[PDB]
């Protein structure tokens, strides 16, 4: 758990997202709470390219390491930290079916068992903002309150887990959920969904 | 036939599976016939971190191996076996394009001449239930009775055959069918299917 | 030019045939032309597993060689040399898109100056008939009289050329020519077409 | 900055472009700007056959190499040179999604911020003609004027950045805005847009 074991992982992690087709306009950010901060994929460095002494490390106050830059969308990374404090990595991306979704602004509702994966019936896709500022944050920050994945309308999404590997398989999870809305969207609407209280039976069984 | 070959190949059924992009929420689980029960793949392990020692034995009363819990999927693939004497392999999976035709709850009909590997004139879809319950167990059982695959609704399919290699091919082969229903279901509505008749000459050329 | 040379190069053809994913039931068929009738992939023999001394050779007469069955659609490959003596190659297969468009029952028209590619200003659909019989190859035949490429309903694609090379590449071909057919069709029908005049000056230019 | 790396780097784009699937119908042709005029892909010659020896040098006068044809679709990259004098590199391609939005005869609207990355609110789409002729590269000329991609109508995609690396980037990002087109515009028409302020906010934050 030193930080050198920390920044191979999110290595591998952008390395693996990529086989799985999630991180394609290279829009892709990894972190992992360390310290009293994280841990980040910098800016610039595509992943293949990319060596352990690249990662920056960026503090509670938001200072970086001297001499790297972030990744130009860190600060999203620092919210998702501050809300779920039971998240150790953040996955984002802009994989495409769960940014087509968010070009619609819908929620993904429960047509599916393994939307409860996110921690309940949905997952809901936050309000746009420019990428990078304060007030993208809020919205992350208040989407993320009472789920694990949410997605940016007109950007993306954000994943979070306990570690990196549950952290990637629930953006992967996403993306399946994500295609399979669309998919059956085009064919029927509204799509059928399982009621609450199926819901609330998986989740307890989860 | 030693219980360690057909643990083998269960591992790369599952890694050729993936191969093939039939296990996308790591959702495949594959099981043999063995002795008074099955061989099947347990629970956590995702397919590259599993060994052959991994492999779980369940016996005909339901008792698993001490010390290895099977996958959470298991009791319909008791049910499979059961239903269908035959059966010496069983697939199961969340492949997108039959889940997609899975949640719409249809069956898919003869668009094609390969629907008539699975049986009969379609594939059906057998009525939702919560996974892992003795209840989703009947759908499955009544499902199989007279055809070969299954989607399940709102999950995904079970296909199943004389071995790994044909029942590999047969779930591939329903998700191929169901992506062209899909496909065309988006342009018309219905689809055109080939007549009953057309349907029993194929069946008996096979 | 020996057997053996062209027993590889179809085994080549299999094998980078799947590598683009346009051969998935395992539909796919490669036949070269040779002697007096051809040399074609055998039935049963998935692909990977195909060794050179696998190749059966059918004569004019339609015998084959004693030990070896060919493949379960092989009289079409024969039907398509004999309608196109040029054809020195035969590429057979389910690929998705191409059978998507097959189960519809159209013609691929002009949507793009590469429909060139098959001899004129489409890609004909051949009307349905159980695999297999000779009903199926007068179809075949009559289909390709005048183009190099045809669906046939409810089944799939058969391409020829001058070598194994452009016969794969022009299977390749009217596969993406096919998706764009369906991508489109979803949102607008009809489907904005380039005039016969100006297929003719390309195909003047090819 | 020798003949010969600029000749590995255009064979490693090809091979990585194919990597991505944006050359499909082997349709890729990529050029970079040398000396006066510049060092293009030949005619013939699949990119695995492709050989540092094999690629063309062209003058700004036309003339080309002695003994090497050039692409076929050569003259729009030295349009594209010509008209945005900061081009450095320049690729062209038929990815199906791009192609499949120029059948439609539409610009691609800022329905994602990354529409940005191509200079402004959208991705054009100008106007059909024969391939190969001095009208078609006026028009590849007149769209190019001021974004750094445009579709071509029934044809394909020409991106051009300061190198490969962000040309290609480029052409890859423009596949992906476009599916996203595709993906939504079979759900509604018209799609969510983001307004022109929003979009002259990330433009100047790029
Ligand atoms: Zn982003
Ligand atoms: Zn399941
Ligand atoms: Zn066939
Ligand atoms: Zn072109």
């Amino acid at each position: 758990m030193e930080r050198n074991k920390l920044a191979r992982q999110i290595i591998d992690t952008c390395l693996e997202m990529t086989r799985l087709g999630l991180n394609q306009g290279t829009a892709g950010l990894v972190s992992v709470r360390y310290q009293d901060g994280m841990l980040i994929t910098p800016t610039g460095i595509p992943y293949e390219k990319l060596t352990e002494s690249h990662i920056v490390f960026i503090d509670g106050n938001g200072k970086h390491e001297e001499g790297k830059l972030p990744a130009s969308e860190w600060r999203f990374h620092m919210a998702a930290y501050q809300s779920r404090p039971d998240a150790n990595a953040v996955v984002h991306n802009h994989a495409v079916h769960c940014t087509a979704v968010s070009i619609l602004n819908r929620s993904i509702p429960a047509i599916h068992y393994m939307i409860a994966a996110a921690g309940g019936n949905s997952i809901p896709c936050a309000p746009y903002a420019t990428f990078g500022t304060r007030e993208l944050s809020e919205h992350v920050a208040l989407a993320l309150k009472n789920r694990k994945a949410t997605l940016l309308q007109h950007h993306g999404l954000i994943a979070c887990e306990v570690n990196l590997e549950k952290a990637l398989w629930l953006a992967h999870e996403v993306e399946v959920l994500a295609q399979l809305y669309l998919t059956t969207l085009a064919i029927t609407d509204p799509v059928p969904v399982l009621s609450d209280e199926e819901i609330a039976v998986v989740l307890e069984k989860f």
